[PDB]
């Protein structure tokens, strides 16, 4: 029996990275509770605690900064395994994805298609992950050579990408470049409301691979960030008790200008 | 502290269902251990074992049919409730939705613009919800005076539901109605693969309020559940230790012929 707690389960990733959690954990004859602390520092305070309180072997974890001291205490006593997101200063084992290569690919891409000026729309700056990604679109831009891009810095609901997603359609992008999968939703969203076909009138990049990104009139390019490895890697360095890359799957939402 | 059990996660359904299950109990003053049997009983009965034997107060739960005997047990001490699954015998309080409502209109409404035969795409018949609904769409039909339609007997997989599909329109079918978010999500890749745009050249009804169908190039009448209210319900029933209407939204994925 592990214990493993996730900012979200709405969260297809999140989701998709627990279901893989647990059916790695049972073939190492290991049992899964789940927690969801709903980006809420507060509720993750009340898991950890309760969770080491109940007797489970280890602990597999998705960070909250505001969490970093009562996580490295644990440490000091608890097996504990960060993922997807990376404490921000100071030892505990983490198993992240490494952003920059399906990045750089994406930029390249779009820079190949003409397919500018690229409308990036940002994660919540408050994460590893959010801030990761935008320093390597940064960079990706520059070595690439297409000069600096829009960037919204957005957030957590859907409704923060649906505006970030407008709003640089209103400043001219041609392309929406989402950081996550709830950004990506907001950007469908926001072509869908300004009538516009993808793939045909505006290009999108979307990040992680839900089912439905593959199914649309035209096929979403998006980031694979391979959370089946990531979940393996992790729960591997639980039981014994590191960056897995990330991908760009092709598929048709690129206009060739 | 209360314990939920679900089948799934990566279902968009059961996901919904935890976090407003969560949501709801923090507001009356209770953390959350989730725990999800990917449609096995073994896992489920050690779940259920394990969450009583760690002192949760409560525990919500969607029932597989096998673990009635256990499921028993626990009350005869454990405050529990079934949701959106019930037990086929003789008991535990459960708050389901009921479907009827939901297929009737759906059916009536493809009655009227002759958007015939219907495929109707059932989920797995070892569920109380696989059953319902397929009795309950064999009755609208007769109901509404249309006749016998076809039925597949779908299950699990998106595979399954895309087989179903892809097998209906060989047979005729000028309608695709799913019985499950599952089967709603092959019934899609069902129509991509083959070419047909929704709306235009196929009819679609779809179960579950994915964010995703109301996106589509033209959205998707589906059959609400109000995971909220079943959720709102489950939460009542424990805190103090029944059906749900089901409804049709009616978006453009309908032919009128």
């Amino acid at each position: 029996t592990i214990g493993v707690i996730v900012p979200s389960l709405i969260n297809h990733y999140f989701a998709a990275m627990v279901t893989e959690i647990q059916s790695t954990a049972s073939k190492a004859g290991l049992a899964t509770i789940i927690t969801n602390s709903n980006e809420d520092a507060t509720t993750m305070s009340g898991s950890l605690e309760f969770l080491t309180s109940h007797g489970v072997d280890g602990i597999i974890c998705v960070p909250n900064e505001e969490c970093a001291n009562q996580l490295e205490d644990l440490q000091k006593q608890m097996p504990v395994v960060l993922v997807d997101r990376e404490l921000p200063g100071d030892t505990i084992p983490t198993a992240t994805s490494n952003p920059q290569p399906g990045i750089a690919a994406a930029v390249e891409l779009l820079a190949h298609n003409n397919a500018l000026p690229i409308g990036y729309l940002s994660g919540p700056m408050d994460t590893s992950t959010g801030r990761e990604r935008l320093e390597d679109f940064k960079a990706a831009c520059a070595n690439s050579k297409i000069g600096e891009q829009l960037v919204f810095l957005g957030g957590y609901e859907q409704s923060v990408g649906f505006e970030g997603a407008t709003k640089l359609l209103d400043q001219g992008a041609k392309t929406l470049f989402a950081g996550d999968s709830m950004m990506t939703i907001g950007v469908i969203e926001a072509c869908h409301k300004a009538g516009l076909v993808i793939g045909k009138d505006v290009s999108v990049i979307g990040f992680d691979t839900h089912p439905l990104f593959a199914l649309q009139p035209h096929p979403l390019t998006v980031i694979d960030q391979n959370v089946e490895q990531l979940a393996q890697r992790a729960v591997s360095i639980l039981t014994e008790l590191t960056t897995i890359p990330t991908a760009l799957i092709h598929r048709e939402s690129i206009i060739n200008s």
